[PDB]
């Protein structure tokens, strides 16, 4: 299921992933507080997942909101190191996906993290086709879900 | 407290943790398994755990433990990227403590990674100067458990 996911991460969208996580991974805590404080703009409901962060109004300054955001970088990190190895992708990937399914967090409800990511990265100039190709890496997630 | 032990990773102390972490961050596939299955051989107790790990003794061929292995690498990569600001250092520290201490995960329990963590710099011919040099950001996470 995530191997046939994977399957989907061709020469040209892997190498695009590559090339716009040059740049956004650059700065993972300016970049990382973009995608959660944009998830929770754009989403407001799934702030209900987020109690223990405590006031998520206020943004980087939150350290907790802050912990979190650089964190989640690190995930996208590690899945962009394992890209060319669909053996060690996949295994990180299930591991990932371990401790959300535990949170119940859905497939459909995870897909909602596409939204933020095509902005994060229009913001640094990568269009539709870099966003496109993050879309099928997040499938890869989503199909562990 | 966390916010004291941090302040004990002095500017050599630092110094010593990227030197170290430049060759053994380089392959965190194969140093990831070498520190986790070297702690479960040492520390037989800590294997009660993992059990949804499986056969803990398969090594690399266990897609779980693999899977785990690289991933405890971008914890300590992100411990490493936030040493020059003490607050993002503990936001972050405080963060990865959270699921630990769900896990009922004590600062004594957490502290047998130190053996793990020597006996890896030793195989890459780095002495006692920087297992004490790991040792103290270890300290940090204990700190926060
Ligand atoms: C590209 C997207 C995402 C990445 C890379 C990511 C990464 C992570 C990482 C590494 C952690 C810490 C380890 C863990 O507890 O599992 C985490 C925690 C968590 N994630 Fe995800 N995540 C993403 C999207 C989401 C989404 C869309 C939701 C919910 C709608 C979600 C909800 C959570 C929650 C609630 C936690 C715990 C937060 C806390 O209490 O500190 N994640 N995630
Ligand atoms: C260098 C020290 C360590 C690092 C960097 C590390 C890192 C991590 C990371 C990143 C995760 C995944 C996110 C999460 O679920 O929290 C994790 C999971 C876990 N850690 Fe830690 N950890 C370390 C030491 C330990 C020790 C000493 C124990 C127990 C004696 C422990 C027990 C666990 C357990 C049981 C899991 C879940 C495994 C699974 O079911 O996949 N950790 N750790």
């Amino acid at each position: 299921s995530v191997y046939d996911a994977a399957a989907q991460l061709t020469a040209d969208v892997k190498k695009d992933l590559r090339d716009s996580w040059k740049v956004i991974g650059s700065d993972k805590k300016g970049n990382g507080v973009a995608l959660v404080t944009t998830l929770f703009a754009d989403n407001q409901e799934t702030i209900g997942y987020f109690k223990r962060l405590g006031d998520v109004s206020q943004g980087m300054a939150n350290d907790k909101l802050r912990g979190h955001s650089i964190t989640i970088m690190y995930a996208l990190q590690n899945f962009i190191d394992q890209l060319d190895n669909p053996d060690d992708l996949v295994c990180v990937v299930e591991k990932f996906a371990v401790n959300h399914i535990t949170r119940k967090i859905s497939a459909a409800e995870f897909g909602k993290i596409n939204g933020p990511i095509k902005k994060v990265l229009a913001s640094k100039n990568f269009g539709d086709k870099y966003a496109n190709a993050w879309a099928k890496l997040v499938a890869v997630v989503q199909a562990a879900l």
